[PDB]
């Protein structure tokens, strides 16, 4: 209607993201800066809804095993030099070879392309890998199996292109601020570690045109109460999708109209370390989750929507609908903490030589409350058998603490990549890069091989279901809670709609009215 002269957005990104190479990266920062300044075959609305990116036209073969990617034959990097369906190629082989020690090295295998484990287990080639360039701006990916969500999984910032002439001269390098190259809607303006990325306008993006948002900035503020009171100010347009929760009665009813609550498929968990001592006895798991009541942290520590769970993957997801919470969550707290008491005993731990251990989580408040309350329960409903402290850490470091195994227990959240069972399924594989718990069950594993056949709905949702009764009974990780996403937005901003299952922000689907 009556759009701003200004089209400048501040928006809290939460932390300081590990990198701005896609390759290098696994986490939500990283993921928001990287959507703004590159973009892959395909894209989403402000709802997740898929449009075109980098390719303007696709299709598939009817056994959904061949995808045809058309690009466009006049894109541009942003320094000019064409988009072609070899930076494709290029990026893709790289995401999967082995020298990249990509976190996301076995997304490519999650979409079953021809040779994508055997590359990541360096069997084969990078080369080798089953994409092609058919010629400059025809992309074919070739899956070994059916994969008829192919579409919603090439919007993941682990399949964004590279530009491979720059990427190839300069090396890990090209992330500098003075050479990034991309193909995305803005470009780096500034970088101030810890305070602040500033992105403008790439004017050679293809669909410019659209853009609306000339400048923005991505705060990093950690913890909520700060996101609050910066907004309150008039110092940012939105929050990250924290808010805390002794204010946020409050805030809905005095900011009615700014608080969003968007419901995604995401869930927040402790992660054991299935590998160290010792959290590789199942008994010990089995106690932790037994003892750990969901509903103090959903209802009395967040209260902001979030529902209690005892599994990974979130049962509203697309072929979730067979997976089964597990018949121990149906049983009164007391008769849970009895059992594991018990199994505590059994293990050898009393009041005077309780189980010891600390929580890792990337400093947050919030995330501090939850914790609080977890070593609480644990303690209390063990009488004193669990004694646990606190280890906060920064997110970059925090993060490179669960890759390396280098934590007893750490707060988790896995937020899909796209909109169907197996972005949760296939991160428990014994195989799978994103695995940080070092969960390892052969059966796991070959129940979900078996969904990858199935060429039908009920039939992916049957294996899905027993891979997660797998893990259910293993208890390799406490699922605590499936998310929501509260986040404070400003009036005069639009285009963010608070009904997008993985709450991307695209700055290109923002406008600023008066």
């Amino acid at each position: 209607t009556q759009l701003d002269e200004k089209q400048h957005i501040v928006i809290n990104n939460g932390a300081e993201p590990q990198s701005f190479d896609p390759h290098k990266t696994e986490g939500v920062p990283e993921s928001n800066v990287a959507y703004q300044l590159l973009e892959g075959l395909v894209t989403s609305d402000s709802e997740g809804k898929l449009q075109p990116g980098a390719a303007e036209s696709w299709e598939n073969t009817p056994d959904f095993k061949t995808w045809t990617f058309h690009l466009r034959k006049d894109a541009k990097w942003s320094n000019g030099d064409p988009v072609t369906a070899h930076d494709f190629v290029f990026a893709w082989r790289r995401l999967v070879d082995p020298a990249t020690a990509a976190p996301y090295a076995s997304y490519l295998s999650y979409l079953q392309v021809e040779n994508a484990q055997d590359i990541i287990d360096g069997k084969k080639k990078p080369a080798e890998l089953g994409v092609e360039a058919k010629d400059d701006y025809t992309f074919v990916v070739h899956a070994t199996n059916p994969v008829p969500y192919a579409v919603s999984l090439t919007t993941h910032q682990s399949l964004l292109p590279l530009p491979q002439k720059v990427v190839e001269k300069l090396g890990d390098a090209w992330v500098k601020k003075e050479n990034y190259v991309g193909n995305g809607a803005y470009k780096l303006a500034n970088h101030i570690i810890n305070e602040k990325i500033e992105f403008e306008r790439n004017p050679l993006y293809w669909n410019d045109k659209e853009t609306v948002i000339n400048s923005a900035t991505f705060l990093a503020i950690e913890n909520p109460s700060t996101d609050v009171a910066r907004y309150r100010a008039g110092d940012l347009d939105m929050t990250s999708y924290g808010l805390p929760p002794e204010q946020f009665a409050k805030l809905k009813k005095e900011l009615l109209g700014e608080v969003y609550v968007t419901r995604t498929l995401g869930t927040y968990s402790y992660e054991l370390n299935n590998k160290k001592a010792p959290f590789d006895n199942v008994n010990i798991r089995k106690a932790l989750n037994l003892s750990l009541d969901r509903n103090v942290i959903t209802d009395k520590v967040l209260g902001q929507g979030q529902t209690p769970t005892y599994v990974f993957t979130p049962t509203y997801i697309e072929e979730g609908h067979l997976i089964q919470q597990p018949a121990y969550s149906k049983e009164p707290m007391a008769q849970r903490n009895e059992e594991a008491i018990k199994l505590l005993e059994e293990a050898g731990y009393s009041k005077a030589n309780p189980l010891k251990f600390s929580i890792l989580y990337n400093t947050n408040e919030n995330h501090k409350k939850v914790a609080i309350a977890a070593a609480s329960m644990w303690k209390a409903n063990t009488k004193g058998l669990i004694d646990v402290k606190l280890e906060n850490q920064e997110w970059k470091t925090y993060i490179d603490s669960r890759r390396a195994g280098r934590y007893d227990v750490a707060r988790a959240g896995w937020h899909a990549d796209y909109n169907q069972a197996t972005t949760f399924g296939n991160y428990f594989l014994s195989n799978s890069s994103n695995n940080t718990a070092k969960y390892a069950n052969p059966e796991y594993d070959k129940a979900m091989a078996e969904s990858y056949a199935a060429t039908d709905a009920e039939g992916r949702a049957k294996a899905y279901a027993k891979a997660e009764e797998i893990l259910g009974k293993d208890y390799g990780i406490v699922p605590i809670f499936n998310y929501v996403n509260p986040r404070l937005v400003k009036p005069y901003v639009k285009g963010y709609s608070g009904k997008d299952p993985q709450d991307h922000i695209y700055l290109r689907n923002l406008y600023i009215i008066k």
